[PDB]
């Protein structure tokens, strides 16, 4: 009746893709999410997904902690909710990505947490845990280990700029980054350098996907 | 000991109609509602009521979201508490109307909610889902599905200007209404256009209503 | 492990004044209250007392909402923390007074409650339920029934002025008071009106009473 | 599963030192803590650690109320975890400091708590509650019993000016300290007077020492 992540309802016998009631340990209210009980057998709790341009991923700091879009749709599960869920347990992540060209990859994470150990997570600025790459859409992540969250409105990043309002997304920016997943759905080729859905490991700096999704699992 | 909702109430043996405590899923804090233990069976969470203009309605974004008024009278329990309902189950509407000769009808509705799938339903304006219509009131609402909640403060509509400005209420505005329960207590034929507590399909856009109670049951 | 309130820690065993943690329906975080174990059997949960002057009352709206003092000593409890007392059960209230010649006397009301139907208590201004007196004080409560508490910073009074301002406290004032036990603590008879600690039915209005408590039990 | 402290983790069959949840009788969401399972016997939680200087101390009231830096590391749990932790028992604190010639000493107080009958702990300021004195660093910490905690931008101390602008710090301030252990990383002597992590009654008034770890456990 409690399941604190998507591989519990799985286990409890939910077998279908689609919104659960999820309760993390530290946030016992609980919240809604999107379960994908497919992608290698299930139980994957959805945090991120673009798919159709349709939301507005250039927003700042408040929007970020809190989430935005659609549970159903492209949306942003909020770093708040992130953090209950991966400090809850070890996670992985998984990344699915396509292109406009109908090509999928993939990229999974042996470990994943957004401010692990941090007493105010939301000061400390939701620092990103990633570590152990496996699958075909290359490493486009393990550089941002150890970085901030950054949005236009709250720069944390290596940068003598604000990444997130150069690149026009929000992410654990460094300087400035290899994956630009909350980037402007640009729609395939762009002329603009790095500011579109970019996973530069697979399609480079220049290429706005059409599809992802992040989501996690306990190990 | 923790009813979900007034149909958890009834069926727990409390047929009495009044104030009851109600705890849902994401709200384990709880809150008090009016429970309506007559209409078809009983059961029916009350979020809205009009009857004698004693309450101003005219009221911005925080005091839609967080209810106003008293639970014994006119009040609107708010789009947090509404959420909170809707998301836990799939519920049913029912409206009941009065006009000041006595006449009633009423309008049911197989399923309601508001900001169902929605990450931040407040940041996302409390979307109305709604279908189903039958009763005697004729559909005053159907138009407005997949419309976000819009107040004098703040405008989501689909109007040049501010439905809630020109039509002296909050509602799920299009461009901008055929139902206005949260209008001016006018009390009955007014000159103004549709600034009062209409219900267009049965009294017009020129007859503000007597009595309203918006409410609702699990499917 | 879960009392209600100061009853359920008696009730439960713990037969000596002083503080203990409740836990009402709608507040299921708890907070301490000094429980009152003495008067009439015990079990009342204190939420006001004046005894020395060491706390300065002439607080605004936030500090009435969220209390201030020490549970120990002088203290007001909060009206957030009195409304979600006295909304999960029907309670009487307790006056206890003194005054500098060591002369005592009580005020027993049957039914008292803060904004009992409220949706929102504190837009509400968590309005007084009173009625049904007894004891030696004399009643000055009752005129005050149905009134809204009002603070300097916050008038929801019968008077062309702020009630509260004028007799330098905090009360559910109508135009103005009968009773003032959040004035100044002046020390007995003063030359000012009425702007003391005052029960004008036992003490009138230039008399600041050296002790009051006012505390709750279950009917 | 609902360990209110380290040494309920302790007392389940956790031995390692680390990261726990735990869940005070007041904050039900609970919190996580580094727990210190070697000190006497083991069962200590951290509320503060100093060791490298990496994390800046000289922060405002919010941060000291909210926490800041990472359990793993410098932190400072918050004054809201502190409160919420020392209401529900009678706890003892340990304080072991280190100096930068590898020289270590300790103070133990009997009992210890931060607001323990403030209504709003944060509007009375935190009050400290510290007795029973033993150990071979000395006492610095009981002179500072009573007091409020002050912040460079919330001044409660007994002197003209403001002790933590003075001292670069945030503490229990009189007129001004004996201990400033949230004070400036200097790194042993200093030249300027008592604005380092200071222990009077150990290291003088003008030694920063090198490590410092306030912890907590019942009586
Ligand atoms: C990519 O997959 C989608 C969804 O499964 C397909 O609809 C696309 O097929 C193309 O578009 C459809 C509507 C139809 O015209 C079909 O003949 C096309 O091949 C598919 N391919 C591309 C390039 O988007
Ligand atoms: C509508 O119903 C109400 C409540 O049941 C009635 O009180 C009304 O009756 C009218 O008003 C009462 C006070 C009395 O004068 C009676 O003779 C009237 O018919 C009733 N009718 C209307 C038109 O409001
Ligand atoms: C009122 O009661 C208090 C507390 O029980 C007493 O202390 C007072 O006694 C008076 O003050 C004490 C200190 C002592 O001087 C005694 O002889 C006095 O009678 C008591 N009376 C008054 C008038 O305050
Ligand atoms: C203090 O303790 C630390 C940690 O246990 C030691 O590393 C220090 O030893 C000194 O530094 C190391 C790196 C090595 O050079 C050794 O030979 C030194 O004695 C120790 N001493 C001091 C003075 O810091
Ligand atoms: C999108 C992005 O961060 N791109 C580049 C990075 O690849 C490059 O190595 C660096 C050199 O300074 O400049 C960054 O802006
Ligand atoms: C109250 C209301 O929304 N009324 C009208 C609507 O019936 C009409 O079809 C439309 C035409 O633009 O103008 C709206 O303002
Ligand atoms: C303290 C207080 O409210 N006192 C008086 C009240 O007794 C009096 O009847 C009234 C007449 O207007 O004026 C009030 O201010
Ligand atoms: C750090 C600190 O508080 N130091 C001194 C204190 O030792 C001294 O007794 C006092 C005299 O006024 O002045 C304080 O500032
Ligand atoms: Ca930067
Ligand atoms: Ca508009
Ligand atoms: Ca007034
Ligand atoms: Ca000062």
């Amino acid at each position: 009746s409690r399941p604190r992540d998507c591989l519990d309802v799985l286990l409890s016998g939910q077998q279908d893709d689609g919104v659960y009631s999820v309760f993390p340990t530290h946030y016992p209210a609980g919240f809604q999410v999107y379960c994908d009980m497919r992608t290698d057998g299930g139980g994957w709790t959805v945090f991120q997904r673009r798919e159709d341009g349709s939301v507005n991923f250039f927003r700042g700091w408040d929007a970020y902690r809190d989430g935005f879009g659609r549970l159903t749709g492209e949306h942003w599960l909020g770093l708040k909710r992130i953090h209950a869920l991966t400090t809850q347990a070890a996670y992985e992540l998984h990344v699915d990505l396509e292109d406009f060209e109908n090509g999928t990859a993939y990229a999974r994470y042996g470990s994943f947490g957004v401010g692990l150990f941090s007493v105010d997570p939301e000061e400390d600025g939701y620092p990103l845990t990633v570590a152990d790459y496996s699958g075909t859409a290359g490493d486009s992540l393990l550089k941002h280990s150890g970085m901030r969250f950054t949005t236009k409105d709250r720069d944390s990043d290596h940068s003598e700029n604000n990444c997130a309002a150069f690149y026009r997304g929000a992410w654990w920016y460094r300087n400035c980054h290899t994956s630009n997943l909350n980037g402007q759905y640009l729609r395939g080729a762009h002329a603009s350098y790095a500011d579109g859905v970019e996973w530069s490991s697979w399609t480079g700096w220049q290429y706005s996907l059409k599809f992802s999704e992040m989501k996690i699992r306990p190990v």
